[PDB]
């Protein structure tokens, strides 16, 4: 019904009909509807780790000489950061052009001739994510540990936005 925290997996049987039976073989969800499970699920993790970078700029604030770890705040960056774009780019794709994306079209390449993911109805939250992701990087640069904070805190309400709008179906195959 939703996806684990941290390992961001998801946490009726008739004849004749699929029922949307959860078990396989009267599976009724689609193979985008799987696919769509996967990215949500690995959003679900990018974002659960944002307190984990909330919590070690405040150790850094707190200690007695107060410095900011470019190297972590810039790593953490591009560990989670990237990963949770990336995904919710991929979602809204996903969503945009309906089974182009998931494969219908080929293997990944350029000149796509697919639906963009940008003008999405949920692309708005993407963008936050971006912004976020410039403050992460602005902020570390300058040492303002203020910075870093809210920033995390401003991606970690666009990712939790985007799933609530998203309902992304939760299927246990
Ligand atoms: C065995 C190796 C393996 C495994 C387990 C996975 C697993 C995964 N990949 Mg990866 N991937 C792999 C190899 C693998 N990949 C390779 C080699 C490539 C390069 C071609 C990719 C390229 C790739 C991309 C580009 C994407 C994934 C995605 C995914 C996820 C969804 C699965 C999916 O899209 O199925 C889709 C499967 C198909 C479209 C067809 C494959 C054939 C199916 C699985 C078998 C059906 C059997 C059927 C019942 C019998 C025949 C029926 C008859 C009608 C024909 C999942 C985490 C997606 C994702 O969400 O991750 C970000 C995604 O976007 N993968
Ligand atoms: C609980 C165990 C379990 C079992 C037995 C299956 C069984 C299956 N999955 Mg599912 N799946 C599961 C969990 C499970 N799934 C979970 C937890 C995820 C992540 C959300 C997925 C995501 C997933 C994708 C994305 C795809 C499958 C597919 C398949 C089929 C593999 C076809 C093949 O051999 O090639 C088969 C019906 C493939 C499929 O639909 O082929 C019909 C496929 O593309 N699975
Ligand atoms: C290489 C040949 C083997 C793979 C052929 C199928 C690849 C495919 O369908 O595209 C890949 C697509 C998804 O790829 C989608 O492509 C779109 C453009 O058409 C866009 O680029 C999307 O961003 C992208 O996600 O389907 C899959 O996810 C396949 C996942 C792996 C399936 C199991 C392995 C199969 C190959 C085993 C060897």
């Amino acid at each position: 019904a939703s996806l684990d925290p941290k390992t961001g997996f998801p946490i009726k049987l008739c004849g004749g009909s699929a029922s949307a039976g959860c078990q396989p073989m009267t599976q009724a969800a689609s193979i985008l509807d799987k696919q769509r499970t996967v990215l949500a699920g690995k959003i679900t993790v990018a974002a659960n780790k944002v307190p984990v970078l909330t919590a070690a700029v405040d150790k850094m604030k707190t200690a007695k000489k107060p410095k900011l770890d470019r190297d972590y705040v810039l790593r953490y960056s591009a560990l989670y950061l990237t990963t949770l774009v990336d995904a919710m780019e991929q979602y809204c794709l996903r969503d945009a052009n309906g089974a182009k994306a998931a494969g219908g079209a080929g293997l990944p390449k350029f000149k796509e001739t697919l639906k963009p993911a940008s003008s999405s109805s949920l692309y708005s939250y993407v963008d936050t994510v971006k912004s976020g992701i410039a403050a992460v990087s602005a902020a570390a640069k300058a040492g303002d540990f203020d910075g870093v904070n809210k920033a995390a805190g401003d991606i970690k309400t666009a990712a939790d936005s985007f799933l609530s709008t998203a309902n992304p179906p939760i299927i246990f195959n």
